[PDB]
């Protein structure tokens, strides 16, 4: 059949559905933000800052200096797009309301540029991002992004990995596109992807295992040493929660970030982390628990606020859950 | 200062020291490949594939290789070959015969390749030593004998680590250049780090040392914070990341892969030379992993390696536990 | 104020226009060809060709390769947009009627193309393209790309120069974009271009000059020897259509291609040359003749017909047209 | 056979020639020059400029930035080789002496971007150099730059046309290279390219006529109305030297620029425009002439002098200097 860009993909559904095109709008602006973020990860245009045309300009937090423009590109082509209310970024202490004169109707919680500790070395590394309808008739506020998951109008995430790719949902389950450089758009590489039932991998950081509770500890333990004469499972962890939960989707098995001693309600951001992968993974077929509910169950409190999250393969989940409900 | 590029910070070494040329023509080649291969891995001219100009055809570890052998046998530099890929070693042809035997990995990390997780191209340069007819016998070297060695990081952005013998240089690809710029000289790697990398589904299997030391990293004896765990499931992309943060990498001999999984020729003597020449430690448990000597191509050997006392830590469970 | 890309800007007028959607439509999937064209003219993948790999694959004709590549870019991507009914490429013979399924209300005509002479030697070339909506009630037929050019919804050019540019109007000026290409998209440049009231640049191709009629004669040595000892016009022929007729929109001046005693009908071809930069220099203030009516004012009568050309700013045609009526 | 890149194919020569490799590592720089020039030419980061961070900075003068940002390039990058002592540049009224620590024994005359009045309508722009041995023993100035084209070590051009393209000899003929931009690297497509004896296009800026000299004026003429039963030649004036000398290079044919009235010297710089390209048009068996001798015979005497050029297929500048011979 035909080649699909993600932005002829997406209009072709706006029309079909009849909406307005604000929601298409705003994608759209999403993505060239995400083909921005991309082109400056790969590195374009270093030689400038190493002095080529005679100007010294060597950067000292590339972290910072990344996480800054990312977090710029996304918010200018957002407010520009006349599609949004009310932002959430993973870079400012407090939501960030339109301007009056290019206010829309949707709230975006987003992590600009996600898995900050792999920036230096060059691993995968990510943008993750939700989207809301404001429903409040008040003025927009912070509020309006205190929606529990399941009111979720579209979520997804860019890996900007070995290569770019952009996983999308807006409700009809989960489609993965692929950046072409030399095209400089995402094609349409595979529609409605269905994670796998049970895996085999299992990812986390094995470094808390003093802080664990009892519940991760037996998991863990699970799946090390099988109570079943199968191969133990084997593991991955890049570090960076977009890849990790990537590589979940497309290989089935499990992502953990439990809460721990030291970390007891979590590490990872409910608004703008664990609800849009919770999201993705569900529209899969998998699931998204904290070890007590579902994530997208939980009523946000406040804009920061954290969560455990454990996601993955429904079964690998249920056997988690199982391991909770035995160890109280 | 002035901007370097690889082949330029290469020219001038290899003139300083009035050599013949061969080494900068052989790794000149090699990065062409390594571009080729960049490119390849970004998915350029998807479009195509997906049926852009109407024709639907919707092979990376093929590609890969085919551009690595092409473009060293077309270097003129080369008389023996040993790849990942191939069976046997591939002996140059006379007429594009030169002196130097090269063992890569054209694309490691292969299980990470449909995940879009790093992945990365390692190589270890050997000059012929025998005077016989170019054979495989070539290609068994022990890693003290390295001319040159390196790799290439395709992750969030493309990277070449190189060493020839006086350090370890890392260089990034500038795509809108198209070149690696020279970013930083003589990286030295932290005495101790905080991170420690391996497979731990592997458990049940490791060997008492093994068991003993990922204890400690988790319940440290001396009130000290547990190490991080990082295990991207890429060896270049886990290396690179144990050169640029400190701390320990390894792949250890288990039940189910007694002398381990990681290949002596193309993956642990390349990695191996780029930490001794960055300061660090890189050991089977018995021996340094650049002493060993090879027997056959594709030998497997056990690998730890990393900021010195770590792997010194290690190597204190290995002797304590026999 | 707000960064533009070519579609974010389109769908904002389509929206703003309370439109189904279609145009926008068609326009995103002509912009995906003109993108996929500018790679492979800038000959991205060239080393695979030569051997890099393995395999050599040097292409004896570039000008057959990059117009029939260029040509199968078009027809696809319009096609699959679900907004064509009736194709006229340069390229065919007749003209292509969307399958059934396929269907939508737009006739395009395009040069995927333009140039060709000038493919070999690196000089710049386009890509041209006027759209229509079909009229008739009928089956589609080549009849729907017979109507004249004041019927045009919507038309441009792109030049594959020494960067990348789209001209479009719609009907309300010239907008010029340009393609980054570390980004991949189109960016607004400049808003509503204006053509000089006067210029001092002609290009034709004086090779013809035994050939010309006796107006054309008489203008020519105008411009060599003016009689009020204003400077001569400074001469420019690239040999590529779209290339000379944007340095005369951007730079003022004229452009002609005029009928001969060995092409009486002229050589450029009315649907998919001369109408659009008609349309395009008309949007900017200019004029566009034939010698003895407006280029948009002549009925079409067979998909491939040829007409004579005269464009460019007003007053250097309007001093054209002075000859052509002297000169009986 | 193998696929080679430029700097493949220039190590190999200074291999079995087994210099010192300073020509080599001089045009290593010049290449890496060059890919920047094109990287900028094509417009890399034009998005930023407009905003997409939030930043605006649109440039007013683009002519001026570009020439200027293409002779910083060439600048830096053939005085970091290490290969040069002095450099004359189209952009600098004195000769650049190269700081002593930096100091090579290469002269470079060259023109960063040739064709500036058509970088605004995007037509093809260019880079051209030519490479001398200082020859004097003492100190480096600009005296160096004074040698007869005769001694020129090696020339070259860049062409950033639909294609950037690399036109190179060392004195065994003219060799062709592409960038791929996908690579990243010049390829080798056509080795010891050879111009045709004689061509069917004759290319000049004739809005000059009025000021012409006889034998120009009866050339231009002959070849409109040829007296031999001939088709008359066709026209092509790109308005970049760069440009219509690759045109004539590649598809035969004559390229003008005599002296006239109002330039009684000619337009076009001895050192870094017409040796450059009399150089490359002769190596590849063609001819260039001032009009009275070769232009690669003349005695440069200022660095920045004009001469008239008549260059391309050896039969076409015969029949111009016979009609010089034939006026006196
Ligand atoms: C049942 O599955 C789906 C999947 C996707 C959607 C949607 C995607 C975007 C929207 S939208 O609200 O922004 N409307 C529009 O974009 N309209 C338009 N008019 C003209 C053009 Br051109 S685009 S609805 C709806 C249902
Ligand atoms: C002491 O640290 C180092 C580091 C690197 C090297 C080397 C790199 C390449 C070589 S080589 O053998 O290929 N010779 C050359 O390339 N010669 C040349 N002539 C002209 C040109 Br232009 S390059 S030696 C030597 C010592
Ligand atoms: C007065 O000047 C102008 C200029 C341009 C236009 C037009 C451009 C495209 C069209 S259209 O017919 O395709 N419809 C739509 O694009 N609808 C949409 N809804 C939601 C989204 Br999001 S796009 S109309 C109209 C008038
Ligand atoms: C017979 O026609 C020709 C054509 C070209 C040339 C030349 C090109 C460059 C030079 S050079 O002077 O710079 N020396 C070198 O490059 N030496 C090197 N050694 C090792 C490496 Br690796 S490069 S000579 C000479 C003769
Ligand atoms: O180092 P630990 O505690 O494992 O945290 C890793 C997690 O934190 C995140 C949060 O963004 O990365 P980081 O702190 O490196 O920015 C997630 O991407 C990743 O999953
Ligand atoms: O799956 P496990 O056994 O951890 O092996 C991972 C190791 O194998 C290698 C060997 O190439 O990758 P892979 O099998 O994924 O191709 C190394 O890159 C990686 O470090
Ligand atoms: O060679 P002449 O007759 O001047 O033709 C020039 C005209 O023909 C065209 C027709 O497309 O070029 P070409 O045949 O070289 O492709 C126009 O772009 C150009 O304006
Ligand atoms: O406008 P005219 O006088 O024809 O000058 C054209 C010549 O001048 C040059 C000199 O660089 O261009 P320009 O003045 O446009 O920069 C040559 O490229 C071109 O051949």
């Amino acid at each position: 059949t035909d080649m699909l860009t993600l932005t002829r993909y997406v209009m072709e559904k706006g029309r079909q559905a009849k909406g307005t095109g604000e929601l298409t709008q705003l994608l759209n602006s999403m993505l060239t933000a995400i083909k921005a973020i991309s082109s400056a990860v790969r590195k374009a245009g270093l030689a400038h800052l190493y002095g080529i045309a005679g100007s010294v300009n060597v950067t000292g937090d590339e972290v910072k200096k990344l996480d800054v423009l990312s977090n710029s590109l996304v918010i200018n082509m957002l407010q520009s797009s006349y599609s949004t209310c009310v932002l959430v970024s993973e870079e400012n202490k407090d939501a960030i309301i339109t301007a009056k004169e290019k206010r829309g109707k949707y709230v975006v919680c987003f992590d600009p540029l996600d898995g900050s500790s792999n920036i230096d070395c060059l691993a995968s590394i990510g943008t993750i991002f939700a989207i809301y309808r404001k429903t409040s008739e008040d003025e927009p506020s912070e509020k309006d992004a205190l929606q529990c998951g399941r009111n979720i109008v579209a979520a997804g995430y860019a890996l900007y990995g070995s290569a770019t790719l952009v996983a999308l949902s807006t409700g009809q389950g989960v489609d993965l596109f692929m950046l072409d450089p030399a095209l400089g758009e995402f094609v349409l590489v595979e529609k409605d992807v269905k994670i796998k039932k049970k895996g085999k991998i299992y990812s986390l950081n094995e470094g808390y295992a003093k802080y664990f509770d009892a519940a991760t500890t037996e998991y863990v333990q699970k799946k090390k040493f099988p109570e079943d004469g199968s191969a133990p499972y084997g593991a991955r962890y890049v570090g960076s929660m977009v890849a990790d939960v990537h590589r979940t989707l497309v290989y089935g098995g499990i992502f953990l970030y439990p809460a721990n001693q030291k970390s007891p309600k979590g590490k990872l951001r409910l608004l703008y982390e664990c609800n849009p992968v919770a999201y993705i993974i569900e529209q899969a077929g998998g699931l998204a628990t904290t070890g007590t509910q579902p994530v997208l169950d939980v009523k946000p409190e406040a804009i920061h606020q954290r969560v455990p999250l454990i996601l993955g393969s429904p079964e690998d989940v249920q056997e988690y859950l199982t391991c909770v409900q035995k160890n109280q």
